[PDB]
C-alpha cells in the first residue's frame, strides 16, 4: 500500500514525551527520514493547561519551524488523527518542509495537525522555532486527563 509523509514539531518528536505512540506497532508503522522546517513560517505556541504545542495556522506569522519527518502507514496516519483529537482539536494539513537532514530533494509535502481553533489570547504567547517539553520557558507537557 501507499504510505503518507508527515511532519511531527511537538510531543510526537523523538525525545518528547509522546514519542512512544509512534512506536507502537498496535498503531501502526512510522519510519523515521530526517529532519526539516516548515517552508512557510506559522506560530507555534506552548499554550493551555496541559502546556502542549500547537502549530497555529497563520501563515507567514511566526518562524519556519522544525520537525522530524517520518513515512506512516495508512492506519498510524489514522491512529494520529485520533491521538490529536482532529477535526476539533487540531486539523491535519498538508505543507511543503524544507529537508535538512534525511536518512527526496530540497523539500517534501507533508501532513501537519496545525490548528484553527486555538483560544484567541495564545495569540500573544512566544513563538518558537522549536518544540522542547524540558525547554526555558518551563512549561512542560502533562498529559490530557491531569486536572
Amino acid at each position: 500500500h501507499h504510505m503518507a509523509h508527515i511532519f511531527v514539531y511537538g510531543t510526537l518528536k523523538r525525545g518528547q514525551p509522546n514519542h512512544k505512540v509512534m512506536l507502537d506497532h498496535s498503531h501502526g508503522l512510522a519510519a523515521f527520514r530526517g529532519r526539516g522546517c516548515t517552508v512557510e513560517s506559522f506560530p507555534l505556541v506552548i499554550a493551555g493547561e496541559h502546556n502542549i504545542p500547537w502549530l497555529l495556522y497563520l501563515p507567514g506569522k511566526g518562524h519556519c519551524v522544525t520537525g522530524e519527518i517520518y513515512e506512516v502507514d495508512e492506519q498510524m496516519l489514522r491512529f494520529l488523527d485520533d491521538f490529536e483529537d482532529c477535526p476539533s482539536m487540531y486539523q491535519r494539513t498538508a505543507l511543503q518542509v524544507q529537508v535538512l537532514e534525511w536518512e527526496p530533494g530540497d523539500s517534501v509535502q507533508c501532513f501537519v495537525y496545525t490548528t484553527a481553533t486555538y483560544a484567541p489570547e495564545w495569540l500573544f504567547l512566544p513563538y518558537h522555532e522549536s518544540y522542547d517539553s524540558e525547554g526555558p520557558h518551563g512549561l512542560r507537557y502533562n498529559p490530557r486527563e491531569n486536572r
